[PDB]
């Protein structure tokens, strides 16, 4: 077992296919905070946080990463990158529980690029978010419609994140109409909706990453994850 | 942004008109505790605490200070001291939220003296408290009556705090009949009630300070303040 | 007052008749945790914890000890060891409150031996547990029946803890049918039930210890104890 | 074993004849600091500190206390108070080691009063300090002379500490001419010098306390004490 | 007094002309570290650190900033920006002491731009460093010569820092031939050497910032600063 | 990078061939301590500690493990267990630096068993220690002689560690006659000396583990390791 607390710390697991990532990307202008990632086993892991702030900015996204995350390449054995036109199933399973106050979510974050050689400075072209928990928060962009995908109902949002210099990505968010602590999803169901139903995503693009974590806007609490996997088949 | 954790630490803001004060005045005989003050912006600030104790003594009053607080003088630009007979409006606005357990309040603490040159050892003559939150607590002194002042209903209490050696002050507490997270008050409405309606306060006295904070008796939690000002007009 | 945080720390009180014990016996394979014991007075003491884990193993039993606990002997003035056949009253009083999440209990743990000279390596023969709080947990062994003892109703369980090498003890657990924050019990009522009603305990055995604490499986929180004593009469 | 870190925490030992005291009396106007007292056994105890400051004010005096220290009375079995005219031996033994930077001392602090019923607000009449270590520091008052007492050479200083309101005490400091890590002293040798040789102390006064600790002006480090006792015979 | 420990925290002082800055720019790929900035007064301030690493990368530059530092503008009253062709004196005074192990320096860092409206994304054109302490370190670029400027001898180095995308700055480092704890310097003496003696700097450029801090490569320790000012005249 | 601080935490590296181990085996009866293990890269790793105690007991052995350590089996790819009669080279390389006070060593710890299926409760038969640093410490057992092995001179000691119940192991310690920060050793040179020159070790035994770490008796400091490997060929 191990537990780490500095910015951008990584706890690898499953033969380095995944890592828990102490991602504090939104923290520069706030203080008073702490965030610790931990791994006891592959079925007992999570993170603990304290983000004292009332603002609507994301302070942090402690998370599990499979694939790329502004890294030189992709985690070993992850199955990323995978081109959408290859039509692989991207099967994910998670079971978790949160005890927290304030404003946060629990969400998948899926990154796409045009390149199959994403590196440390490769800006994504698109992000897909799948929120299993929304606690007092709301997504980027504008509400489109409610859809049934994968046996769940989702409110769909579409926006654009400007990352400076012409860098920036579409963001497509799927917010479950009620919170859930477990899901078994195929990311391909969501990318097929965006590509074939909405004509918002080209199948020439590559899925670079599947991440799962909690965006924290403010408050204190923790998550524990009791089941996790992402497999590209 | 900044966040500090030692006893009596001060985080100044608004051109040093105010400071957040890590006031732990009641802590000498307890242990196991911590208290951190933070300022991200003038609309995003607060404090976090842990006071493990069951007793009815106030352990701490983390707070924002305007004016005097056992200091050589008064914060710059605060407008203190102001003599009650000058009849200035003392307009205060606060919006806040607490997430905590145990026993605590959220309260204004207004200090008065006979002297307009209050220094580090000048014992006040009177304290006025205005409680916007009461969580399992109760004030000093005895219940007088319920009054409507400033558009709110308040239970009024009157007591006396003995500070040793003949030092000591009246304490007049106004406890809102239900908790609220925001208020816009004129302290003059409260001092006029005490002076003109109850004949308990001379208008020869000076208001030395307006403070807002949480008296903590026991438990753990935090406050965040999203709006704050005190202006003497 | 004092507050300590390392494994197996001890805070003695009442002329060393008792100690608060930072017992982390189940912690070897987990990380991310902390646990602090504190004593402000003999009527204001407790402990604070954070045990991030989903598993059904006991991580820790922060507790007050009277008597023996894998020590060379017994706390001074505790009245232990006492032979069951001497039929002494073992009167205990506790009042407490917990604020926590996760999975935990509040329980007496009473140790028995054949020897009246229990030492640091003397494996007990039996444990009796009396749970005043059960929060999402459950005991060792199998359910027997519900009984009224001492004015309370208890679900009774019987199991066996294997401690290796032939070492191991019976465990008899009494789980109150609803949680309570205070109790006045005579341990002799429980040992008489086990010995005379169930024929599960010989009165040749000695009571070595009476402990009270919280077994924590996972989560974060604290206890405060406002009344405590154990007296052998 | 135990280790505590809040202001004014106390770790009692030797049947409460002594306590280690987390004395931070000079800390109000500084920040960034920490101080922890610990006791593993009566021959393995000490404290650890960090006092980031360049100033000549004493920030803290972590110490062992026997007798009184602004308390209602005197530690049990200490032998205090003892009237100087009763001519008791006050035998002290200490062995210690410091590893630190900055500015500090290791010093006995002996308090005297006119009253044999010193209470929590009883201002002393005199202090005697016996410095076994001086690291970049210097005492209150003015240099008198160098004397041989008890087999050691001491630079003697005489000053007066003003504690406000007419409260205040003489301070007589004996600074060893070279540092030492161990000493066996009889306080009566020092009070006899002050009374009979210098005519600076009346034998009507009572010794209220013998304390040993490190005054820290700035820096970080620790002390460990391997032998300690004070006995009035 | 105050003391803060999160990345990029700021403690302003001197009417916000300066701030102490918890600058951890090189920390992304290391762990196990901490860094705290503190201010007791304008003559008693500093920082404490622990950077466990053997590598030659700068992990952090805790520092005092006057002027710009990837901010929207310049600190109030700093006197920045100032165009070199205006030939203002830029007088700096510092007195400090370090107690540390490992590899570090104590150095001024002076930033220049072509623009007098430097903003949060304005890459500098040049950096000038003035090292008062070198402990096991060495500068960027190549050694030029040893020069006497301002009454001190300096080893002069010239390099170029590539900041990506065409962004990047010359770096001119002046390393005192022996360490010193205090200096009174005029930055204009150094910019005149670079411009008029070496023809390496155009006087069309603006000085945007004067900073003083410790680049830490590895190790633990602290600095205390007892005198500080930067004035543009 | 990662850094962990709880007892028995593990940071695996090199495809789980090794782990850094937060081994605090001697800590039960002391307090005031902390110990953190960290890994930035395979050439930048180490640990930081604070063990306030004067006693001659080993408090902790933060270390890198290859092979077994009271585990069910041996680290993957370590090459353990290896039977001495197979005469494999066991080549080790380390380069490190310590900055610390107090009493400690830097030492290899090599464990042997009769069994090639060592499990979590398999008591070793022998330990071999190779001390590259001795700071105020001394080994178990009695001095034999000084020998030249592998190009270094070593003081050789022989003792026996009683682990209870008949469990216990020979301990053979080789203490370099002067400290060194780097070594390239073949463990077979040391086991051949013990077996063939001294007739103290049977070649039927298996090497189960090669560990390198710092036994800490007391004090505070850190190690950094810049090169590490153990290979069985
Ligand atoms: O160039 C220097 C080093 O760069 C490091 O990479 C950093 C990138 O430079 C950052 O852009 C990047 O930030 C992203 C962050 O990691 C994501 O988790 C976050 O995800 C958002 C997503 O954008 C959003 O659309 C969706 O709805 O929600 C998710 C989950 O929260 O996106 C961040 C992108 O930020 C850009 O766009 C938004 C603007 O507000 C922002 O200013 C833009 O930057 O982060 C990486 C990693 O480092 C940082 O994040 C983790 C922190 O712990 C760390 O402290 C940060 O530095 C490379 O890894 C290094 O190699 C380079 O040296
Ligand atoms: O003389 C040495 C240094 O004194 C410092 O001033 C301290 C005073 O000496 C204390 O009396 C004072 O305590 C008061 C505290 O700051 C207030 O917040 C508190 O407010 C109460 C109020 O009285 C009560 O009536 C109302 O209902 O609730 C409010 C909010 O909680 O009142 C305290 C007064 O205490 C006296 O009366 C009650 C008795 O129980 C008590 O024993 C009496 O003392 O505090 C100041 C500031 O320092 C202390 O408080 C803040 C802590 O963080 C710090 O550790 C404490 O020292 C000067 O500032 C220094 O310059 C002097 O050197
Ligand atoms: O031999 C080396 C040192 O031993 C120390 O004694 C330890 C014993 O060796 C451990 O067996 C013992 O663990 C017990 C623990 O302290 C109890 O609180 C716990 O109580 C359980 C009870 O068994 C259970 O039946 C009931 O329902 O719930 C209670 C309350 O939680 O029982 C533990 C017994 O563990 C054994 O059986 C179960 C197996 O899972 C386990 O592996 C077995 O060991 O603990 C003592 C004290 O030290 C340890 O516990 C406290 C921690 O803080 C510390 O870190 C641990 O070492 C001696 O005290 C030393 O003198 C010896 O040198
Ligand atoms: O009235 C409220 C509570 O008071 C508490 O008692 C405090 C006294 O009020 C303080 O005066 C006292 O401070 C003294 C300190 O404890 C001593 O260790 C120190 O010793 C000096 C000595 O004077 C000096 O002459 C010699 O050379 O060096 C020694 C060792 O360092 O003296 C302090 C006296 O301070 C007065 O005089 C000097 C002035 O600068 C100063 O302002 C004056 O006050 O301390 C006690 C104990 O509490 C405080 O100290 C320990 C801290 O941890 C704690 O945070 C502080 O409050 C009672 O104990 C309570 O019951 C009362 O409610
Ligand atoms: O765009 C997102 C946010 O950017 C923030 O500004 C950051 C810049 O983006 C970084 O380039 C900048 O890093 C510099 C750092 O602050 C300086 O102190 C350092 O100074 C060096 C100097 O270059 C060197 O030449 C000299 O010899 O030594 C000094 C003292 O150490 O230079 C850093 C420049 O880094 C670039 O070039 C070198 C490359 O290795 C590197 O990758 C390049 O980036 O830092 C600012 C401030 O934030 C960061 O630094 C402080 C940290 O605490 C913090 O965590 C970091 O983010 C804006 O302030 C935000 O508004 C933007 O949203
Ligand atoms: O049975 C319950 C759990 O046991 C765990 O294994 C522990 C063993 O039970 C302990 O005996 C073992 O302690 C040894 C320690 O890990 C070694 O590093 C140490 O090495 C010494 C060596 O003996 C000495 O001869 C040489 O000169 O120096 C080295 C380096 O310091 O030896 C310890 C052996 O201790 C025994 O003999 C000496 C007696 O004083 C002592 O009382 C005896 O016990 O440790 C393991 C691992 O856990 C413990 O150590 C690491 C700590 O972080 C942790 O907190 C401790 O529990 C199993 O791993 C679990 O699966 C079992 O459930
Ligand atoms: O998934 C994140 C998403 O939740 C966040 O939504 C923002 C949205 O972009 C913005 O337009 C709107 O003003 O605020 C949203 C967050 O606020 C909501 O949740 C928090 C509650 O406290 C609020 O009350 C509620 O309204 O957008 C970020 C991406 O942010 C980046 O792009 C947009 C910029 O405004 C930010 O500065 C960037 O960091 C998603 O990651
Ligand atoms: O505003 C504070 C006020 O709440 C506090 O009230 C005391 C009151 O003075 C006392 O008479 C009574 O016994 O206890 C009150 C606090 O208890 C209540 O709130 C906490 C809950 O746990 C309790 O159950 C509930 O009854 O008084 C302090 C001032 O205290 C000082 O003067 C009175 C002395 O008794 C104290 O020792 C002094 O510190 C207000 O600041
Ligand atoms: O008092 C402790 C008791 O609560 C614990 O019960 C175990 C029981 O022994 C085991 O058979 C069963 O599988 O799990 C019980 C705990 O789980 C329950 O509470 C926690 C919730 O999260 C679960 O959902 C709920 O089912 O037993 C320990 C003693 O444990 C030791 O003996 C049994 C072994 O399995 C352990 O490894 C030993 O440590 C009591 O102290
Ligand atoms: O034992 C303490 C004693 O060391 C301290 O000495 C002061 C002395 O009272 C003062 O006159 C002089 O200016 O400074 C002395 C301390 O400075 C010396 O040691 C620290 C080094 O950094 C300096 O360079 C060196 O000169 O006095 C205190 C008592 O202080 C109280 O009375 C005097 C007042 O000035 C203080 O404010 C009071 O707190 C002894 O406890
Ligand atoms: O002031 C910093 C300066 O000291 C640092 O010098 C580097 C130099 O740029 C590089 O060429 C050389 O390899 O290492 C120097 C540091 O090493 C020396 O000091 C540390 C000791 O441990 C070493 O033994 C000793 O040789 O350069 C940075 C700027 O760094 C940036 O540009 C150069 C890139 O290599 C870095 O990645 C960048 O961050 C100055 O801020
Ligand atoms: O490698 C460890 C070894 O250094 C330690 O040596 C002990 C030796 O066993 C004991 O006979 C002697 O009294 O003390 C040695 C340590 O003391 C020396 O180093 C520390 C300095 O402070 C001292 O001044 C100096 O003399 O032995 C342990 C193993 O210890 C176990 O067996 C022996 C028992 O006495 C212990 O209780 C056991 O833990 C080696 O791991």
């Amino acid at each position: 077992a191990a537990s780490s607390s500095n910015p951008s710390d990584k706890l690898y697991f499953k033969n380095k296919k995944y890592y828990i990532f102490n991602n504090v990307w939104g923290a520069d202008q706030v203080s008073g905070w702490w965030q610790t990632i931990y791994h006891n086993s592959d079925s007992d892991m999570g993170w603990v946080w304290n983000w004292p702030s009332n603002t609507s900015t994301v302070k942090a996204y402690p998370s599990i990463v499979s694939g790329w995350h502004w890294t030189e390449g992709y985690t070993a054995g992850s199955g990323f990158p995978t081109r959408l036109s290859d039509q692989k199933n991207i099967n994910t399973k998670v079971s978790y529980s949160i005890s927290a106050n304030g404003t946060y979510n629990a969400a998948y974050d899926i990154w796409l690029h045009n390149t199959n050689k994403a590196s440390w400075d490769s800006a994504p072209t698109d992000a897909i978010m799948i929120w299993l928990n929304n606690t007092n928060a709301g997504p980027a962009g504008s509400y489109v419609e409610t859809v049934s995908i994968g046996g769940h109902s989702w409110k769909v949002y579409k926006g654009y994140i400007d990352a400076g210099g012409g860098k920036g990505w579409n963001v497509f968010s799927f917010i479950r109409t009620a919170n859930t602590q477990s899901a078994n999803l195929n990311i391909r169901d969501f990318t097929n909706y965006l590509a074939d139903s909405k004509q918002w995503l080209s199948k020439t693009k590559y899925v670079s990453s599947v991440e799962f974590g909690t965006e924290v806007f403010g408050g204190t609490g923790q998550i524990n994850i009791s089941n996790w996997d992402v497999t590209v088949r």
